[PDB]
């Protein structure tokens, strides 16, 4: 039961519920998410603040006593997880363009002291004409050191596992894990569940042969600095955005 929404939008098929939406004024297609709670209240507060071309935007929200309505950008290219599956490996020029998108989104979030802490291929949508980061369910504002161990372990930084306290740079660690997966088809820390944790805490970035023989040393160098165990020495999003591989 929308009302003010029906005057501005034309709801279509269905994909909490998700349905296609069409903006009357622009003829642009949008997604409408119908949600029937402090953690949900927190997530929408970030959605209102974050506006970047490499982030899935929240166009508007209507809050009613029974349910909650969100109109958001619709991306038809699917998530990076599915795209990685069919192609397996990407060219260096394609992958650096994606890192440009992800690092741009990360830099913007960190200028707001927001850590996403759920940066994985399923949450990166692909746009035909780009990447967009989404799902801020784990996102938060870094008032101090964080200690909760959340996120899909393959992309989780060693300080999260160590439980000694983490901050904004865990998003950079995930960005290096993704870029690594983009260039060779497999993650830098693999495990066999406990084995995965010792690989991350050791933090040894390797570039096996034959897979990494063609990839340039500029890419290996950047990936190394993104995947540093020393958080202070680990790259910031600005340092990623100024690297020659990204430009
Ligand atoms: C045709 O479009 C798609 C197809 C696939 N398939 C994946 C599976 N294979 C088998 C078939 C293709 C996956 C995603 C999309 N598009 C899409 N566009 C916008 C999203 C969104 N999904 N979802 C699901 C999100 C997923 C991750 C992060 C953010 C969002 C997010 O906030 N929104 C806005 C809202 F949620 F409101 F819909």
């Amino acid at each position: 039961i929308p009302a003010t929404i029906t005057e501005r939008y034309k709801v279509g098929r269905t994909i909490a519920v998700v349905k296609e939406c069409v903006e009357r004024s622009t003829a642009r297609e949008y997604a409408l998410k119908i949600i029937k709670e402090h953690m949900i209240q927190n997530e929408v507060s970030i959605l209102r603040r974050v506006k970047h071309p490499n982030i899935v935007l929240l166009i508007e929200e209507m809050d009613v006593p029974t349910e909650l309505y969100l109109v958001m950008e619709l991306v038809k290219g699917g998530d990076l997880f599915d795209a990685i599956t069919s192609t397996n490996k990407y060219t260096e020029r394609d992958a650096s363009g994606m890192l440009y998108n992800l690092a741009s989104a990360i830099k913007y979030l960190h200028s707001l002291n927001i850590v996403h802490r759920d940066i994985k291929p399923e949450n990166l949508l692909v746009y035909e004409h780009s990447l967009k980061l989404g799902d801020f369910g784990l996102a938060t504002i870094v008032d101090g050191p964080l200690y909760t161990v959340c996120g899909t372990p393959t992309y989780v930084a060693p300080e999260i596992i160590a439980e000694t306290g983490y901050g904004l740079k865990v998003d950079i660690w995930a960005a290096g894990v993704i870029t690594y997966i983009l260039l060779c088809g497999f993650p830098p820390f693999r495990g066999s569940q406990e084995v995965l944790f010792d690989q991350i805490l050791m933090g040894q970035v390797d570039f096996p042969s034959p897979y990494w023989d063609n990839v340039s040393d500029s890419a290996k160098e950047l990936i190394t600095m993104m995947l540093l165990v020393d958080v202070d020495q680990r790259f910031s999003a600005v340092q990623v955005l100024e690297h020659p591989w990204v430009n």
